[PDB]
């Protein structure tokens, strides 16, 4: 179906609904939460979505939001993630399944209905991952099925990285270009039918998780969706 | 192989080949010629293309541009692409061939190496392509083999438009992103193994043609690529 929206700064929230230990501070979106010194809470997680639901049949979107990453150790963990989902998807487990999965079944496809664009902070040697930070493109699993190294320069850069997530409905193809300024690119993509996972309706929003030594926030976020009919 | 460049503006052109009717003109790409009374000449063709090469053997890379389109009626002709292409490639036929094919072999995908993402202002009836305005993804054939249509709105927007292109090396897609301000967002990708195209080097640039009443302008233009090893 065809949706838009655009977020410059979130000084207004009107559409966006927080759960778990996300909420709305300094006109951002803040995914994880700190206490009252601005230390990051450990082991929480939290989501911030577009509150309307939309469908993905017959339909390309085009979405970007710019992000930083605060980090207060050499050691953070654990990202966070854009992701897709039901709209009674809630918040899951924190650390490394970054509020989208829960132990038992974090590796089972069978068992989720969930597409994300990750940002991962922290090496997992619970499930296979890559020995460095890395961005990926999750299906049903917290195993990514596309995924790129991101270079520490970047990830502890304290810059406003952008974000550009764009899914074409003909081809079936899910793209993800990340920029840095006078930093590096990254590009990934994958052949998945969204529609076919979630022939109902979806919702889009951002998930993070400690951890430690990490907050996770969203500055800015637009979107457009169009029928490919 | 990696290669990285930069250009905020076209200030300086160094590290531009132009070929062609392409030239520099206040501080930006003009890819086809005007008189000295600035009307856009008929039946012109020109690039303007990095003047260093790169290889695509397990490589992936970014690259974003902004442009505009002058546009002096309705009925504007031909658009412009970004392309690679081998070493020592010509500009080839004006008009709808967007000087990047020859007619008798535009649509043989045995008889030419090329890649481009068009901005398609003129629908021809030569070969098959919509019958509206539209931007495509070209591999080797100036018919397209994913293509959207463009919408007016933005094509006479006079406009400074964005576009980002990637190629993931590894999934081996290619993903253009062209985005409006205050206006459209469009989204095309195609699975195509570039390598396997381009065994040795090859070049990135822009190819403009008329056509009639329109000259196309890149204004900014910075890539990036680099090993998936
Ligand atoms: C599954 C998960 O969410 N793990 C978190 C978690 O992992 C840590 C933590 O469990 C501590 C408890 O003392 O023990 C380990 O450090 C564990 O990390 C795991 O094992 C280590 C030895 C390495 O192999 C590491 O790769 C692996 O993840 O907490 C950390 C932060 O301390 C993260 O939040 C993980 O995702
Ligand atoms: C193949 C090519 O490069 N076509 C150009 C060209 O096309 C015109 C042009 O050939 C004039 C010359 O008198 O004749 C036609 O207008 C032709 O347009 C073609 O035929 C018409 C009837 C339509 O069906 C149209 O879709 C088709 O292109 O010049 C035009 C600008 O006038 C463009 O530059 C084409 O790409
Ligand atoms: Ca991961
Ligand atoms: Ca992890
Ligand atoms: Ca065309
Ligand atoms: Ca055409």
């Amino acid at each position: 179906s065809e949706l838009s929206f655009n977020y410059p700064n979130f000084q207004s929230v009107e559409d966006i609904t927080f759960q778990g230990g996300a909420s709305p501070r300094n006109e951002t979106l803040q995914l994880t939460p700190t206490d009252s010194n601005g230390i990051p809470i450990r082991q929480r997680a939290g989501h911030a979505v577009y509150s309307q639901p939309f469908q993905l049949r017959d339909t390309s979107f085009y979405t970007t939001f710019t992000f930083v990453i605060r980090t207060t150790s050499n050691s953070p963990a654990d990202g966070f993630a854009i992701f897709i989902a039901p709209p009674d998807f809630p918040v899951k487990r924190y650390g490394g399944y970054l509020g989208l999965f829960e132990p038992n079944t974090a590796t089972n496809t069978s068992a989720n209905k969930v597409v994300a664009v990750e940002f991962d902070t922290w090496v997992n040697t619970e499930w296979k991952e890559p020995r460095y930070r890395h961005i990926g493109i999750d299906v049903n699993s917290i195993v990514s099925v596309r995924v790129t190294r991101w270079q520490d320069k970047d990830v502890f850069s304290r810059s406003i990285a952008t974000a550009h997530v764009g899914y074409d409905g003909i081809s079936k193809i899910l793209t993800a270009f990340v920029t840095y300024p006078d930093g590096g690119n990254y590009v990934l993509s994958h052949v998945v039918d969204l529609a076919e996972i979630f022939p109902g309706d979806v919702r889009i929003g951002f998930s993070g998780a400690t951890g430690q030594y990490e907050t996770q926030y969203i500055h800015s976020w637009s979107f457009s969706s169009t029928s490919t009919n």
